[PDB]
């Protein structure tokens, strides 16, 4: 099976890429696995595969850390993301995001039901497993539980059956047969939970599948539109119908090659302690005492020699930056274009801890709009910050056509030199805020409202007659024939490879 | 003579450090020298010494580019700055800035007058030179003139004789015997010019010395206090009285080892076209038509085989970042401490194009103040933005004790995660602004007023009971004994030198 359609094949692809370290000696899931993974993520090293995890019994489980993190080289920086999508390992961010957006004006390709698959090689009923007895990692030393769920996909369906959502949301072990996790607005798992709670009749049928097709986990991380079933979006993106098997204990369908499947219910009434957790912005607040949603597990099914993917998230760079930030930015780009805004590209700079999105403006089109900064900022902010795709993003930076938004140095340059603080910005206090950002949920103001800004790094003539500067850089402040002479004579004169 | 006290010895020191490339083949001062230098600065390469400059006659002149730019290695990143100051080449920014501040509570060491020096080896009177006939560089293709003055020191004295100021301010050739240049408030060259203009009797006696003692050019770039004679500040910093010779045609004194000296007057009445110029923020606005101050040159004296230092300024990283930004930050640190503010460190992040300064707060002392963000931000902004040392800086970022302000990644992390836009900031519209920043002088608002902000990246408990988080990073979210185990086994397991 292809790497983008089968997690087990994806692990092999990483090994073949010389992008895997197989650790075959015993590693402790209490902190050691995650510490190694954290170090990998901070240094852009090879993904670790823990084949000998202290506490693994009867096949549950090995761990793969850093599945969507960065490679050290510039040439294949985003190669692990490219391997989720059948793209060349040298694919650019633009190419990755365009692949993730490609299904947005294609007909869905619904999934295919098959009678069995690898995820049914082993099962454990209600009397045979205990989630406290599995090698679930403690990921950060002050976490409030063992976070089994950092890179699996929750599967829930609307009461009417019409929308099946796939998404990543964290969850930790509560007891032998329950999890607690985040289920918060405006996320689709929360929207669907609310539908079941208003109906009031039953807990939500649920499954959580770990080690799913890589292309599926990418969509699971992306804010595709309300009511859109991720399975059919992934089918259209990949050009293939995904093969799904039915759960044993409910009528949901999971990917046939899933490494590990939990089946059970998401309560419409119960809660339990959840967190704290070392989060995407780089922080943990030890002892926070929040409540979260409560999941009951009725059955586990799994592949022989199952592998659990794990995100050891926090400071740069991990899946919470590469996937959450970039995929939100992609969706925001499309949203802006659907609202007739002249945006060509969008990216969430890593330097901003993926709290900013830079929006590259087609300034020819801007000029034809005959508008002003105040008016355009307000329009862009209203579109993005009133929509779910804008949830995680607190600062939008508008930049002209000279800026490569995928290059954080250039975004920072433009922001710092072209946006006058206050005058060139519009604050939004009456929009949903993202409480996970420390200055929101642990800050001076409302945890859930406001704290958003549009920062206009377009210069005045970009609205009127065109760019009126040249950069004071090698590229722009010297003629072509001189530049080429300098480069051609660089080593001859005495000064100092693409792949490396 | 020591490298920090003699430019010619500094050039040798760079050669000995394997930090120099001597180009002995012909190089054009029309753009080619500056293009090579620009490339050096963008890539942190070795400083270029142009020994064969097309148009050099009778000893005027060779060029040294990138005299205060960065080295590629982390270990000696700031080595060229350290070589201005007799510091080890591995000196940290903190060590450099502390050296530059050290003279602030020492008695001055006034300069020593000597009867002659190398700067008198050659002279050209009023009938023997033509500044249009010297190999003055065109530094950027759209510059409005040939910028002879990018790394020399202007010398002017108050009418009463009590204050002799040394400073860098740009100037370009106007005609055979005049320059035009920037002379703008609140700079000391402007303050002293205003004193002569109010007296109304004569043009300002002036000299411009190129290739001065490196320790002198560093002070020339620093906003030491009003009325303080840089020569005596440099004397105290270096522990040595600087040796100065009298000008031939006026009673000013120049460093005895100056490579090239212009003597003449700064007009109290005349102006001429100045700029545009590819400036420290990375821009040129071709055709801007400003007027600037006008200098008359009466005499040139110079060393045999004179060397003109040149800054090919613009996008990162050059002397306008390493020196302007860092030295302003140093002065701001001291200013804050003299105003009883609990600031330990200050740095202007390169990523901000040196328009921000991050201020590290001793939060134990902050807690004892029993204050709030709004009140403390306003106090810090009032101190810094009402003072000359704050002129160039438009955003102050307050950070707690965990942040290394000399590490821009960490400043950006703190800013992006701890400062709620709007609520955690105070705007200052009634302070002097820096018009060179594009969003000021080419922006939507007053070129000379406002556009400043204090951004508080202190978290709420930093004001009250203490930090209430741990970072989700390798350093903070794992115990010591685990971290050390992981590092000790890193290569054994299969994962990947200080000097490189
Ligand atoms: C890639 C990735 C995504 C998420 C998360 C993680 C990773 C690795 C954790 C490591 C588990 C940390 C976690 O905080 N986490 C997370 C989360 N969304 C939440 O509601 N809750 C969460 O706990 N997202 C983001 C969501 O996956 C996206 O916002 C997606 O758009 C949601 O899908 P949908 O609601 O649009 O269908
Ligand atoms: C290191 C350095 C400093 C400066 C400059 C340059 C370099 C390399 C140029 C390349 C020539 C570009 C130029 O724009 N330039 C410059 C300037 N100050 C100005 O008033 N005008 C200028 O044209 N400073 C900054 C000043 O040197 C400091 O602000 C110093 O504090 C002034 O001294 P003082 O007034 O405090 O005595
Ligand atoms: O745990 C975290 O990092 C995290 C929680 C969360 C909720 C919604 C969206 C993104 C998210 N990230
Ligand atoms: O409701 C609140 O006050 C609040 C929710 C929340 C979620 C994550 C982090 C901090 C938070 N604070
Ligand atoms: O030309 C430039 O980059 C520049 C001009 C100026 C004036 C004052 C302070 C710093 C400055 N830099
Ligand atoms: O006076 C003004 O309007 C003005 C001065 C100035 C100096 C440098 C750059 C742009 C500028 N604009
Ligand atoms: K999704
Ligand atoms: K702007
Ligand atoms: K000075
Ligand atoms: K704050
Ligand atoms: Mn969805
Ligand atoms: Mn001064």
């Amino acid at each position: 099976q292809p790497a983008h359609l089968c997690f087990r094949s994806f692990v092999e692809a990483l090994k073949v890429d010389n992008d895997l370290v197989e650790i075959n000696t015993p590693i402790d899931p209490n902190l050691e696995a995650a510490a190694i993974t954290r170090r990998v993520c901070e240094t852009n090293d090879k993904a670790p595969l823990f084949n000998n995890l202290i506490g693994m019994k009867n096949g549950l489980f090995r761990i793969l850390g850093a599945p969507g993190s960065l490679r050290k080289s510039s040439a294949d920086r985003y190669g692990r993301l490219a391997r989720h999508l059948a793209l060349p390992p040298t694919a650019s961010m633009r190419e990755i995001l365009d692949k993730m957006l490609s299904a947005s004006d294609m007909p869905p390709i619904p999934p295919t039901i098959v009678p069995t698959g690898p995820c049914k090689e082993n099962s454990l009923d209600d009397s045979e497993f205990d989630l406290t007895e599995l090698p679930v990692p403690l990921i950060h030393k002050s976490d409030g539980g063992k976070y089994i769920q950092t890179y699996g996909m929750h599967i829930v369906q609307s009461p009417d059956g019409t929308w099946t959502n796939w998404s990543i949301a964290r969850a930790m072990v509560h007891d032998k047969n329950h999890l607690t996790g985040l289920v918060i607005p405006p996320q689709h798992i929360w929207q669907i939970h609310q539908m079941w709670k208003k109906e009031g009749r039953s807990d939500v049928p649920w499954a959580l599948a770990f080690g799913v097709p890589p292309a599926a986990i990418m969509a699971s991380s992306m804010p595709i539109p309300d009511g859109v079933t991720e399975a059919g979006y992934v089918g259209a993106m990949t050009g293939s119908s995904l093969e799904l098997v039915k759960c044993d204990t409910n009528d949901l369908y999971v990917p046939a090659t899933s490494e590990i499947v939990l089946e059970g219910t998401l309560s419409i009434s119960e809660t339990g302690p959840e967190g704290p957790f070392g989060e995407m912005h780089g922080y943990i607040f030890p002892g926070d005492t929040h409540l979260g949603a409560k999941y009951k597990v009725n059955r586990i099914t799994y592949r022989n020699n199952a592998i659990m993917p794990m995100s050891s998230c926090g400071r740069l760079t991990d899946e919470t930056h590469t996937m959450i930030g970039s995929l939100a930015a992609a969706e925001i780009r499309k949203l802006c274009q659907q609202n007739d805004l002249p945006i060509t590209d969008a990216f969430a700079p890593f330097e901003s801890q993926v709290t900013w999105v830079a929006l590259r403006v087609d300034t020819e089109k801007l000029r034809a709009m005959k508008t002003t900064s105040e008016g355009f900022r307000k329009r862009v902010g209203d579109v993005v910050f009133n929509h779910k795709a804008g949830y995680t993003i607190h600062r939008l930076v508008l930049v002209g056509d000279d800026i490569d938004v995928y290059e954080g140095k250039d975004v920072l340059w433009a922001f710092s030199t072209r946006c006058r603080p206050g005058m060139d910005e519009t604050l939004f206090e009456d929009v949903r805020g993202f409480p996970l950002i420390p200055y929101m949920g642990h800050g001076n103001g409302p945890a859930h409202r406001g704290g958003k800004v549009v920062s206009d790094a377009l210069m005045p003539t970009e609205y009127t007659t065109g760019r009126n500067w040249e950069a004071a850089d090698f590229n722009q402040s010297y003629p072509e024939d001189l530049k080429q002479k300098v480069l051609d004579n660089w080593t001859k004169m005495g000064f100092s490879h693409h792949h490396h």
